[PDB]
This record gives C-alpha cells, sequence and structure tokens, in this order.
C-alpha cells in the first residue's frame, strides 16, 4: 500500500470504524448467520470449457439521468440467461450510499453464485459480504500481509464463501502459493503503469501448479482471446469493461462464450 | 457505435448536471464571472521551447475524503512542480461527481504563475465560460465525441475568451478532423479506447500526419527519461504526466528526472 491506494485505504479505515460503531461485529455476525445460504462458487468455476464471470458495477454512472432507472437485477438476469457461470458485483460502498443494495438486488434476482468485488482489508468486511449475500470475496495478495491473507481466507471458508486471491506479478504468485489458495485470479494490469495486457496471464499462468483453479481478469473482449485462454488451462474469466461498453451487454456474453 | 454503454451514461449525466447548473448560475451571471477573472496567460507560448516541455498534472480530488492527515494540498503540490521545472500545470476536475473539485483548481491557480490547463469533459459552451471563471488558461476538446460544428464552436469560444483549446486526437480520423478545423494545438492521447490499453504507439503512429507549425502534445504512458527523449526526437513539443507523478515517492524529483535536469 502506497500512493493513491494508500489514500483509499486511509478512507476505508475511517468508513469501517464508523460502520463498526453503528453495527458492531456481534450484530453483523448474527445478520450474516441468517442471510441466503452460500452457494458453491468454486464449483461453478470448473467444467469442460472455460466459464464466464459477468461483472456489474454496483453504481449508476448516469446518476439517474437514464430513465427507467439503473436496474442491475434485470442486467444480472440477462447475463444469467446468456450463459454466465457467475455474477460479479463491484460495490463501492465507501464512496456511494446505496451500492451494497445493488448487490442484494442482484442476489435476489439470480440463482448463480455471486462474487463481491471490493477492497477487503478487515475481517469485519468479510462478514458484511456474507450478510449481503455474497458467495465469494476477493483478496488482494499484493496488499495483505501473509498472516492476514490466511486469516481472511480461513474466515471466508468458515462462513461458507470462496476467497479468490488476486495476483499481478511473480511475487504475488508465490504469496498465494504460500497461503495455499485453491482459487487464484490473474489481474492483467501493470500496477505501476496502469497498462492492461493479456501478456500478464500468459507469462504468469505457468507458475501456478495444476490443481489450483485459475481465473483471468482484464483485456478480454474477443472470442479469439477466450479460446486462447482456454488453451492455456484457464478455467474462468471475468469480464467487466467489455460488457459496460457493449450496446447489448447480454449479446456480448453470448459472443464471448461462442453461442 | 461511437457513444455507447457507459460513455453514453456519463454524457447523459453531464447533460443533466449542466442543465441544473445553468438554472442556478445562468449564462449572463457566469459570463460576467469569466469577464471578471484575471486574464488568461498564453498557454501555447509556454509550450514552445527548444526542449520538450512538461505539463505536470494533478487530480482535483481527494481519494481519502479527508482521512489522510495532513490534508490534501494541491496548491503546494503545484508549487513543487513549478519549482522543479514544469511549463504548465494540468488540473483534472471531476465536478460532475465530486462537489468541490473546482475549488482545488482555484487553489492551484492562486498558487502558481504557470499557465493552468483544466482537464475535464467539455460538451457545452457553458463549460468553457466555467473554466475561464475558475482561472483556466487552456481547455481540452475531445474531437472524437464532438460534431464538426460543435468542435469549431467550442474552439472559437475558447479563442474569444483568450484561452487555448487543446484538441484531443486518438486516431487518424480524429487528426484529420483537427486539421480540418485548423487547430493550432493538438494532444495525442496514448490510449486504445477499445481496450483501455495505454501505449505510446499512438503518438509514434500519428505524429507524421500533423504538419510542422502545429504544436503537438503527447499524453499517456510516459514515465521514463528515455521515453521523453524519444518524443523530443519526434518533434513533439510537450508531454503531459499525471500517473507517473502520483506514483512517485518524491514527485518533484520525478519531474526533474523526466526533464533530465538537476536543481
Amino acid at each position: 500500500v502506497t500512493g493513491v491506494l494508500r489514500e483509499i485505504v486511509a478512507h476505508l479505515r475511517e468508513e469501517i470504524a464508523e460502520r463498526k460503531r453503528r453495527v458492531p461485529l456481534d450484530e453483523l455476525r448474527a445478520r450474516a448467520a441468517s442471510a441466503p445460504p452460500p452457494l458453491d462458487f468454486l464449483a461453478a468455476l470448473r467444467g469442460p470449457r472455460i466459464r464466464l464471470i459477468a461483472c456489474i458495477v454496483g453504481a449508476d454512472p448516469s446518476v439517474g439521468a437514464i430513465r427507467p432507472e439503473f436496474d442491475p437485477a434485470a442486467i444480472a438476469r440477462s447475463y444469467e440467461k446468456a450463459g454466465a457461470a457467475a455474477i460479479g458485483v463491484f460495490t463501492i460502498e465507501d464512496y456511494f450510499r446505496g451500492s451494497d443494495e445493488y448487490l442484494q438486488q442482484v442476489r435476489a434476482a439470480v440463482s448463480l453464485p455471486v462474487l463481491r468485488i471490493d477492497f477487503i482489508i478487515d475481517p469485519y468486511q468479510v462478514y458484511e459480504a456474507r450478510a449481503l449475500g455474497a458467495d465469494a470475496i476477493l483478496l488482494l495478495a499484493a496488499i495483505l500481509s501473509p498472516a492476514q491473507l490466511r486469516e481472511l481466507m480461513a474466515l471466508a471458508h468458515e462462513l461458507g464463501m470462496a476467497a479468490m486471491v488476486e495476483v499481478t506479478d511473480e511475487e504475488d504468485v508465490e504469496r498465494a502459493l504460500a497461503a495455499k489458495a485453491p482459487l487464484i485470479v490473474i489481474i492483467n494490469l501493470n500496477w505501476d503503469t496502469l497498462e492492461i495486457s493479456l501478456e500478464t496471464t500468459r507469462r504468469l499462468r505457468q507458475r501456478i501448479p495444476p490443481g489450483i483453479t485459475v481465473v483471468t481478469w482484464g483485456g478480454i473482449h474477443t472470442r479469439e482471446q477466450v479460446e486462447e485462454m482456454e488453451k492455456l488451462g484457464v478455467h474462468a474469466f471475468m469480464v467487466m469493461v467489455a460488457l459496460m461498453r457493449a450496446p447489448d451487454p447480454a449479446a456480448k456474453v453470448r459472443e464471448l462464450l461462442g453461442i
């Protein structure tokens, strides 16, 4: 953690302390115990052919200027019809009020496993994701200490959720291999230059032994790329930017799955 | 489809925010605000040197929302960039999703004597008067998104207010649009919009299509002295840096390193 991400962390700490005040762990521990019971995310992620995780940003970039209001429930449903193996919801709760409600509306609308994409630095946030209906969380191996990585993985496992461990480089990969993570996502982003490139998963995928399920995220927008990743042993891919920019996102899901 | 999905949603939010701002601050009030401000400095002149010039860019927002102790202070950051040798300061304002992003541009403007470029998303003449009332000496115009009439209308409004208008180009079609509009100042954006992939290939591929006499800026994926020297060798007159300055431990030393100078 250093730079703009350091400034984000600083804000996250404030927000988390404020939330703990209003809803202490004990109250949230109970809430999570009574949420929709967790589906098996990792299982959805491995069949004969590479699987699609379709990601929704939990926020209306139009901020209400589009009428008929932003409706992620209907969006997720159309992704599910189009063959998506799982839905991802990028929540931005620390910067927008109702973001987490969008995660709940998606959870109610689909039968697929739901991955919550946010920035987890505290055990209290794993409980929050469970209480909102998530079946999986993300963990940033470049950010967390090797102790917190294992503690957060184990607590997710304790609550019934899968934890996908993000890696960006060779040093992140060894840390995830050290924490014995059975589920890794390669983020195709140079964290220094903010350069997106498929070359990251191409170089790094081979440093992950067979047995661990590999997911790839970033720079995928053609069916050619999807077949290339499937040739690489990659069991699933996440798409977010390609969907947000398609004139018909569900049609892009079908194109990416070759349907 | 050029304007689809998320970009359509942003523009739609902009259109609505501009209409609301217009009703609270009408054109004749804002025109007098612009006319009241100290006059814009010459931004084009700051970019014509014998060496390539650095436009050092600051984001006009606090991602910590106040949690960072010592509070975010862009005035002092801009002063450090000026001291280190920048030719101009760019301020990225996000006034359509954060409230007082424009107050940071005013803080920067009071703090330096360099020309100040306002980096934001201009689609309406109202926003050109706004940038001038906030102290801007230059604006950006995205040629790929404006109609030819709109592009020419916004360039002429900027000129009539004494500001420079930097026309952004992303590909060969954009360049021809800019040259057809007789733009004196063009910035090549080093970004494949399709993938959100950043690369200097764009500037290399498009620089020869722009005749001498037109001032060329390059923006995106610049972070080493060798890249700066290569662009200078291409006759590029200025470069914008934002990302590399924020990741830098000492941002003022990085400015000096990109210019190849000491103190």
